[PDB]
């Protein structure tokens, strides 16, 4: 039946069933959500948590007794529901003051006031027990060359993060930190594009155990790369800390669809290896309704996500406790290419006669590697047609 | 008249215009080059050395005597020349043994044998007087998801490089290693696609000390990233060791245009950023002359590489000591972001109230950047058209 | 100088310069401009004409006497100036009730609401002097594969563009309609999304000497194609008969980029061949200022277009009135490319035995192209450097 | 049991399972095969047809009684195993004569060589049967913009494609001609690049009945455009004459994947279109087997093409067949969508005050299209997973 239970972790953005449809050509579709409804539907529709931007709770220029009027409702809410939320993020994009950036605006007094926001936001959400806190450099950037001296803005990026785990620290806090990486829309280029220009900039940081990176499917399909790939070079990092779920068609603009459209075979590969690799952090979906819907179609969008989740879970562990699967599987050498390579050492491998100087070539180019047998053995099990 | 000299250090692969124009879809247009004839020709158009790969110098499967007849002679027209060799590689691409891999093939005695390749070619090189090893990882990656278990590839390939680096170590030389990226061609998806994921995997080796980056232009424009952005990463880093310059016409195959043509102005902002950091290490060109040419053409391209990168030279350089622009530079406040954010400290930037409490967002963002009067300069000083 | 002069003709949107800067994750940052003021200001800058859809000058819900005081000050503004209005267009991507389309979309009384005002604007456009109506098809479109049955879409478009040839037939006036391709943005995936698509589409109407194409350099851009080719099979066919010019770095979201932004190159092939076909249309920009900049930026944009146009129209004359340049073109036997290639005749062509009997191939594949040679004359054209 | 039938069509390219491996970077990885060998193991798996080039049966250079004894065992191969011969092509992109292009050459005489070819070999094709003719304009084109003048090469392109009509015309055969579009590769920029193009250009031809397109997945893939729409614009228009199914993975190079993998939501809606809308040509397979695989890869992947085919084929009819899925189809309007607009006429539409004048846009636009909820149906249906 593929009925979402909370050991799942589901999580979902109040951003993505509150976008009212307002895109760059057109007006809004729908009416704005109250956050309290939007936990209440979702903790109907079987999800586990809720994460925020702080401007999606408090609207901006709020005075402090509305401050605290809107966390003291939605506390209440989640109390009521048994929901949690196990992440937050700040809004550095919105408002005008940020044209041309947060964290590495030219600007040194609008990189100052970026800080205090997000310090106060990480107040708020070690308030609500968040364990992860989610920095998007979405404004950092350039239209043009000169614009942009990207040397000094990887030190201010660098300065503005050490002072973040500067204050953690000094708070006590369990908090850690990940960075969202996007290759460009809205600036025409962005710094840190991708996942590992993320992980090659914590590494250069002060206290690099305490951040890591929240990558998306659509925006590494942005950049033409391979979202597998890119999520077991995280894992062997050791970086892994949250992730980003939806749908993306090619290298356009980001569309954000419901998690399984758009690559089919992706989507299949990614869950086959964090259900292998044991993933326990949440399952966050970050999707856009598209604007064509009123609010049944947006809660049903909502529930097609946990639902494609789930059928592509069951079929990749029915694909890897399969006898043939198996079979084929040793046949194209997997188990020998988790094997090291000379164990023995490196005067062993330099006086080893089989090794170069007696190595049948021809014979070891002559063999076959049968992946064409294994791929269509993973595409019979994803589609259901094992006869 | 833009005449290169040899304190340009401009450099030139043997495969490059060696190229017969063998492509997927034709035969080749030209015959074979000697080497020796190769080394006279480039001297006279003025280059100042040559990179090869193994097989270019050495065919594949020749003895021992055949190996020592072609390095005498191509060591007597290095001398006869004055010509020098920077840069060697391997060929682990063309031979069939290797069309699962080279240091990540599932078979590990097609490992043993690329890792003992290998060091007999670094051998060859520091005999040579190479500076840089470079590691083209072509064949590593996979069509398909079940063929290739990505984190203990990865492991496979920590493993090879560990043994290099061991390898120098205890023979003494002085020879560094360099990886270039590539996001596909000839793989569906090629392992360590960017910079950004080649900086984050060398920061996981052993002796992160001997290993850097080499990229090139054309790869990191086929993943529709920007070319200066990723270079000054990795001059941010400190692992710049060498770059590959040509053309590249968006996100396509590997077109290897030459230098200049494809993305001029993305060709002019690099130029400015190597002369502004002060890069100096060598000006390497990675180009192929199209099909349609004869020796003729193959030369004229090859001056005309050189001839392009010495007028975007004179043209950044005049740009940047211009003294309008060094007003519209202070304009847009370039200056205010080579500026730190907080030099006095978290605990004065928590008690500064003009940085949240009293901070006028409104008239902070009602100023203008002035970036498209900044642009507008830089076209007109790269078009010759200032008036 | 390179000042504009009226016999440039270069025509502005007023969606252009009246761009707020709101984007999908931004507010605006400018204030809203008065059509009377972007009037005023682009005479004084020395463009030659504006156009507008019927949302920019009439707000929507209007009343009459508000319509009719709309269209008395701008008609007084353009007489104060001398300005002209070459080009006009209707609105259907904006208002909420357009979200699923507007002639295709799936409601029929959608549909006749969209041609009842698209009736009401051509009648508006013909009074104040329009020569060429434009249909953007922008919400006609699908993000899933079963919500757009495609082959009924293009039946209710080919009667939605009957219907409006009717219409101007039946009322004698002497406009021409021209069709806007793109690929996508907003919807997943636009109908007709090239130029060459909607040529084919042209070709099936009932009456086709009205109806024309009106391509974007950024619109084809977006999907890799090449603008001087897809804009020479628009004039082979004879249906060039408007064009929108802008920037765009590769295949992305809509930048909208100033003229000579993004690639250099190809603005420099495509301002030859309209120069050398002799294209008498206006030449209309339809850019985004950025949001980063205030109105002083707004200004320098626009100028900054008509000055790139000018200085690459300056080039491209000079690069076809070379000597040199005549002389790698007739090497290039560009002159025997002009040549019929059997004018003789079928029956004497299968009589010539010199076309394969005898034909030599291997002398014929032996010449050289010297394409290379050609392509530094034109960089060093247009780079200023011929010396 | 999915098991083909000669009832299904499913034809063959001998390029296709006769591909040694030889890439850009690589040398061949497999032996040459037989023709006849090619048409029995096709045969044995339950194939309908081959196609082929004419140097893939023939040799370049082969003498008269070379050519016919080479014809005499092939078609004594056809009479074996009953197989049949629908379509041929002609192959001028491999010899190094037609490195500038073959019907658009800058050279008259390489015009004239290459038409005598064509014709040669189209007197092949009605000999062995074929119905229809395939031309690849491979090297027309460019890789820089001074190379080709394009209104000129799409004169003698025309010029060609008249006298082949004349040809056939004369000679009483009753061939049709079909033109495959492809973007790049191996040229820069590739005259005719999608489907479009094709039809645009065919309907300036003198007799346009005799000519169609025949569109490849990939190739349309590799432009980041839309399968589908493609192929119903080509249906609407009436010229779908052939097709090739294959694979693609985004924007790259020429992957040419087997059918079903790259994006298979495209490939579920593309046979849902052909078996909906009739098409009753050839389903014509154009893959590469990859060059990790020996002979027994080859025949499962050629088998795996077709079982992906039949797979599609039913969960397609299973989708449309479903009265929950016709129920969704009503809500969303497609019925609606398949009325015509106006059948009433122009003036009843312009006297209609219900169209503008009393037409509420508000409760027009209030109504939902419930697009996700027919979506999660569609998917379903193509996982097996509906309960
Ligand atoms: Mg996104
Ligand atoms: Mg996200
Ligand atoms: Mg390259
Ligand atoms: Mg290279
Ligand atoms: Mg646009
Ligand atoms: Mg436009
Ligand atoms: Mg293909
Ligand atoms: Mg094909």
């Amino acid at each position: 039946n593929y009925q979402p239970t909370p050991e799942d972790r589901f999580t979902f953005g109040l951003w993505t069933v509150g976008w009212q449809g307002r895109d760059p050509f057109g007006d809004a579709t729908r009416r704005a959500l109250d956050p309290v409804e939007s936990v209440r539907r979702l903790a109907e529709l079987g999800a586990h948590g809720v994460t925020f931007h702080d401007d999606d709770l408090i609207p901006f220029g709020s005075s402090d007794s509305e401050r605290e009027e809107h966390v003291k409702r939605f506390r209440q809410a989640l109390d009521d529901t048994g929901m949690k939320v196990p992440m937050a993020t700040t809004n550095l994009f919105t408002h005008p003051v940020f044209k041309d950036g947060g964290f590495t605006a030219n600007d040194r007094d609008v990189r100052r006031y970026a800080l205090r926001k997000t310090i106060r936001n990480i107040d708020l959400a070690v308030e609500l027990g968040a364990e992860t806190y989610v920095a998007w450099g979405g404004r950092e950037g350039a239209e043009s060359g000169g614009a942009k001296d990207v040397r000094d803005a990887l030190d201010r990026m660098k300065e503005a993060f050490d002072l973040l785990g500067e204050y953690v620290t000094s708070q006590g806090y369990d908090i850690r930190f990940a960075i969202e990486p996007k290759p460009n829309e809205p600036r025409g280029d962005i710094l840190l594009p991708t996942v590992g220009h993320a992980l090659a900039f914590i590494e250069r940081l002060e206290r690099p155990e305490l951040y890591g990176v929240n990558p998306e499917v659509g925006h590494e399909q942005m950049a033409g790369l391979n979202f597998p790939h890119g999520i077991a070079q995280a894992l062997w990092a050791g970086k892994l800390f949250h992730i980003d779920l939806n749908g993306q068609n090619g290298i356009k603009y980001d569309q954000d669809l419901r998690f399984g459209a758009g690559d089919l075979r992706a989507a299949f590969w990614l869950v086959d290896l964090l259900e292998s690799a044991g993933y326990s952090g949440p399952r966050h979906f970050d999707f856009k309704p598209p604007r064509t819907e009123d609010f049944d179609g947006v809660w049903a969008s909502a529930a097609g996500c946990m639902r494609n989740y789930l059928i592509l879970k069951e079929r990749a562990a029915a694909f890897r406790a399969d006898p043939e699967v198996q079979e084929a599987l040793r046949a194209s050498r997997l188990d020998e290419l988790a094997r090291p390579t000379a164990a023995d050492g490196l005067q062993a491998l330099l006086d080893d006669r089989s090794a170069f100087e007696e190595f049948d070539v021809d014979a070891a180019a002559a063999r076959g590697m049968a992946f064409e047998r294994l791929d269509q053995l993973a595409m019979d099990h994803l589609l259901g047609a094992r006869g």
